[PDB]
């Protein structure tokens, strides 16, 4: 027996089960896994939500599992639901209204539908003159896709990462309740959704804090073939004085085989700083050459141009990069957040966007940085052809909530490391996905505590490894509290 609200939308032609549904809800980003659902739900509000949840719920038996699309860029079919029930968020936006972004009126924050995408909440900010203060590196994700991992680019050092900026939230529970929850209320399901990997309810609306919009971005890369003074300097970019003045700061690897194609496909870096930074390499003699990108955000004032140069030149003065290294660019603050979508149309017009991503994102404690370094940068992937970026940047502990469910290492500064892999050579992802194999095996060889970022694990030990495990118990006591059927993204491998 199906309940009047589920048939309804089984009526009214949103919950489908054609093969078109099915195969575009199967795949995802990663293009590495795949699983074609049952059927697929095309809610046109939050209501078709709960019927679906509430339906799961009273139902004794109930075999569909349900996940909740954002935009599929999951690496490892996280968003899938195995012959079961995959929820097209996107769905809950098609309506021109009511909108599913408003900016506070008194410009404090931002309300956006859990399925709105990054770079709509930054235009509908924009317009308003404010905008979010954590971000992620790509804007075509969506606001409860990143909040149930964590959301993380170069401002999480100060502002922490997406998670850390949420006022509240509307989630609808695998009970099917839909419930509103942050710090003062609920706090239990506010805490265990945020970094939650949709484990416990899907996010339907997030209260996003924001600031005064700045207009530019003094965009600068800053070079060095010492990975010592890389770090040292990245950590003192983003140390607490209370923060400097860089508006974001993040590092690039480059190894030495593909230094003068990587370098290039910066998009940052001219055909005569590669040359220049080639050289340096080669004098150097390093077999791997880093770049701080750090940014200053700023308004249009008359006098924001100078006092910028001397701003930059006063924090530069602080650094060790090699003497006449350092690189700027001056961009509008908008093309800065978005300047990856530059990059994306590129590579898919290509046919380079849309092929298997076996990224290796992870967290490792400072300690372990420089081991890290040895044993992977100057290691692991010497001698390898590498396209995409390595990024390796530091995140401050106090930033982040270990109330939440988003698990990061214990020390008090931790860097985000993010191999971004591009299985662009015909059948070469086996090869990639047995290096991120080795690269793992290396750090727990080596004793270093990582945590692994927006990546999914196969067995339990890991998971309660990854989680710790006393948080782990929490993550469970939630599960049980928010979805005791345990049918809520079961493409997180977690429960299921
Ligand atoms: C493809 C990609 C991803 C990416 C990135 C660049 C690219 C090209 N850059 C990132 C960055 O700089 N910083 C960062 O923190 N993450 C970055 N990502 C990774 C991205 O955060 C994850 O892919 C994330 O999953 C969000 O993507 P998306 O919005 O597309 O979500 P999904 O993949 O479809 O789903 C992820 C899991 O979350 C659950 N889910 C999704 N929406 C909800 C809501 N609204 N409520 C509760 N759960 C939700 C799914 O069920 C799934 O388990
Ligand atoms: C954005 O603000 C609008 C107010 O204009 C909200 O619209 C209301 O939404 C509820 C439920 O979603 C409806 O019952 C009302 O009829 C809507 N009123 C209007 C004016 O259309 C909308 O919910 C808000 N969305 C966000 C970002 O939370
Ligand atoms: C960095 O990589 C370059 C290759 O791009 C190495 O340079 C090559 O060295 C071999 C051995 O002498 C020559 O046969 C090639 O012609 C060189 N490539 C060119 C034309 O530049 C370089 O040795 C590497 N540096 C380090 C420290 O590993
Ligand atoms: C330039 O850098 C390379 C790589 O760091 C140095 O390493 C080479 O010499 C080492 C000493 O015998 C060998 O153990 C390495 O295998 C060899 N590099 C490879 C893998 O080919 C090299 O000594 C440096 N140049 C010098 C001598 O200053
Ligand atoms: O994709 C990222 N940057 C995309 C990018 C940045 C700069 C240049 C080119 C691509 N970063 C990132 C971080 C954490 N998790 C994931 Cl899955 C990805
Ligand atoms: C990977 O992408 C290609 C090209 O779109 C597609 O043909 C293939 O089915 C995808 N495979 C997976 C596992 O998604
Ligand atoms: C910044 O200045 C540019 C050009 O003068 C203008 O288009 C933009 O709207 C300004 N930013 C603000 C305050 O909106």
């Amino acid at each position: 027996p199906w309940p009047a609200s589920l048939a309804a939308l089984a009526l009214d032609g949103k919950l489908r089960t054609d093969s078109n549904a099915t195969a575009a809800a199967s795949t995802d980003f990663g293009n590495i896994t795949s699983a074609l659902p049952a059927a697929v739900l095309y809610p046109s509000s939050t209501a078709d939500l709960v019927a679906l949840l509430s339906a799961a719920n009273s139902t004794p038996g109930w075999p569909y599992t349900i996940a909740f699309r954002g935009r599929g860029h999951s690496l490892m079919g996280q968003a899938f639901a195995p012959g079961g029930v995959v929820v097209n968020m996107a769905s809950l936006g098609d309506a021109a209204a009511p909108p599913r972004i408003n900016v506070s009126a008194d410009g404090r924050y931002v309300d956006a539908g859990g399925e709105q995408v990054w770079i709509d909440v930054l235009r509908a900010s924009l317009a308003r003159g404010v905008a979010p203060r954590s971000w992620t590196d790509y804007l075509y994700l969506t606001v409860g896709g990143t909040l149930s991992n964590a959301g993380i680019s170069g401002q999480a050092f100060r502002h922490g990462p997406q998670i850390s900026n949420v006022l509240e939230m509307d989630v609808i529970t695998g009970h099917g309740e839909m419930v509103t929850c942050s710090k003062q209320l609920n706090a239990d399901l506010f805490d265990a959704v945020l970094g939650g990997l949709g484990q416990f309810g899907v996010i339907t609306r997030a209260r996003i804090a924001v600031e005064p919009a700045p207009a530019r971005a003094r965009w600068v890369r800053l070079v060095y073939t010492d990975f010592a003074a890389f770090s040292a300097d990245q950590e003192r970019l983003t140390a607490p004085r209370s923060f400097g003045p860089m508006s974001y700061v993040e590092g690039s690897v480059f190894v030495n085989q593909s230094l003068a194609t990587d370098l290039a496909n910066t998009g940052f870096f001219t055909d005569a700083d590669v040359a220049r930074i080639v050289a340096l390499a080669g004098e150097r003699n390093a077999t791997t050459v880093y770049s701080i990108e750090a940014t200053l955000n700023y308004d249009n004032a008359t006098a924001a141009a100078a006092a910028v140069d001397q701003e930059l030149a006063s924090v530069l003065g602080t650094l060790s990069y090699v003497e006449g290294f350092a690189f700027q660019r001056d961009v509008a603050y908008a093309a800065f957040l978005d300047r990856v979508h530059g990059e994306e149309v590129a590579l898919n017009k290509l046919g380079l966007w849309r092929v298997p991503h076996p990224w290796l994102n992870m967290f490792v404690p400072r300690s372990r940085i420089a081991d890290f370094d040895r044993g992977v940068f100057k290691g692991i992937l010497q001698g390898t052809d590498i396209v995409g970026p390595l990024i390796v940047y530091p995140l401050n502990k106090s930033m982040w909530d270990d109330g939440m469910s988003a698990a990061t290492p214990s020390e008090d500064v931790f860097y985000a490391v993010s191999l971004l892999f591009s299985s662009v050579a015909p059948n070469d992802l086996a090869r990639l996905q047995e290096q991120n194999r080795r690269i793992l095996r290396f750090c727990d060889l080596a004793g270093i505590q990582y945590k692994t970022y927006a990546a999914r694990h196969t067995d339990r030990s890991d998971w309660v490894r990854h989680f710790g495990a006393a948080k782990w118990n929490r993550f469970v006591e939630m599960k049980n509290k928010y979805d005791p059927k345990r049918l809520l993204s079961p493409g997180q491998d977690i429960f299921n």
